[PDB]
């Protein structure tokens, strides 16, 4: 539950400004711009911020004091791998949307990180009846789960 | 030599319009649009081809026939997939140079198809050169190619 909370901070963050940039790319104007050196610096410079694209997408291995230790210390390759085809309208709404569901997640996430007796106390009872569920499914069915 | 032919013409006119997008997506303005049908009618109506992107990029096990005859029939997924990377100047450099590139191969695809005594004569007696230069480097070690 600590390890999701973290990585659903991070990826608030991370697609809170993929959405400004889809708003704001034809007043940027990317084309103009010479290589990735000169585009990372005039994204520097007006406010978007530095991540680490990997780290957030997929988050192996990674402990929480290595997730918040180098994620912050990337560089702008999160924005430069988009797409032409997700800069279109339904393509901004599907995004806005998948990131209210994911602070929703993030405020279930804080919430369940405090309940009576210990954290994640409901989860494990969700996965109690899911597991009895599926052994007396494989009992009935001779073990092979037609 | 005659598959390597038909995939590049394919591939000089496939490029030969995402370079042109490169020139005209800053006042094209993508962005504006609602989703991919009304981009794909827009792009449609300013003259970019139809094309299937992943055969064009990828002949695996297609024959000529079906190279020619399924690939002019696809969508614009080629153009609407592009990274905003691609949008930088040298990546419009490197293209242009890849296209020189890929003319002068199929200007050599032309004129070694139509040599004496067969075409591909002089392609054979290269490979017959380096079979024979890797028979003898594995001969002197054993047959172990330190």
């Amino acid at each position: 539950l600590m390890r999701e909370h973290a990585v659903l901070k991070l990826r608030i963050i991370m697609e809170t400004a993929i959405v400004r940039y889809i708003n704001e790319s034809a007043e940027l104007n990317l084309s103009h711009y010479e290589d990735e050196k000169e585009a990372s610096r005039i994204l520097s410079e007006h406010g978007f911020p530095p991540l680490n694209h990997t780290l957030i997408i997929s988050p192996e291995f990674a402990s929480i004091e290595e997730l918040n230790q180098k994620a912050l210390q990337g560089c702008y390759t999160y924005i430069l791998s988009l797409q032409a085809r997700e800069l279109l309208i339904a393509a901004k709404t599907r995004r806005v949307e998948k990131i209210k569901k994911m602070q929703a997640r993030l405020d279930k996430v804080e919430q369940l990180l405090q309940e009576s007796p210990f954290p994640g106390a409901s989860v494990w009872l969700e996965e109690i009846d899911a597991v009895e569920k599926a052994i007396i499914k494989g009992r009935n069915t001779q073990w092979k789960f037609h």
